[PDB]
Order: structure tokens, then C-alpha cells, then sequence
């Protein structure tokens, strides 16, 4: 109980985040906004070829135990 999803932000590897079925994408983004000092509205979550919107929750999308997501910043100088 209590799932782990790994979060990769500007790194080659993702850190473990305890989440559950009710955790939303916006909330997950907020863990990174607080770690990087960047606003959550300038962050996006990409998972298994899908950029996931703020309101979706874990039980409402394909995230499962130990999924790894890639959080990127927008806008960001390329």
C-alpha cells in the first residue's frame, strides 16, 4: 500500500515518490516545483508516450506501481 512512481527531472535517473490512487498529476508536479523552485504551471509530466494533464489521478491513467515519469519545463530554452 502506497505506490512508488519515479520522477526524472533534468537527470538520467528518477527519484522515488510515494503516491497513491488519489494523487493527481498537478500534485506530483508540485513535488518538483518545490524541489527546483520552479512554478508548477511551467512543468509537464510525460509518461509512456503521453503528456498527462493536471487533473488526472493515478487510478485514472496508466501509472502503476514503479512507473517512471519524465517531468519537463515549459517554456525552456532548447
Amino acid at each position: 500500500m502506497g505506490m512508488i512512481v519515479f520522477v526524472r527531472f533534468n537527470s538520467s535517473y528518477g527519484f522515488p515518490v510515494e503516491v497513491d490512487s488519489d494523487t493527481s498529476i498537478l500534485q506530483l508536479k508540485e513535488v518538483v516545483a518545490k524541489r527546483q523552485g520552479v512554478p508548477a504551471d511551467q512543468l509537464r509530466v510525460i509518461f509512456a508516450g503521453k503528456e498527462l494533464p493536471n487533473h488526472l489521478t493515478v487510478q485514472n491513467c496508466d501509472l502503476e506501481q514503479q512507473s517512471i515519469v519524465h517531468i519537463v519545463q515549459r517554456p525552456r530554452r532548447r
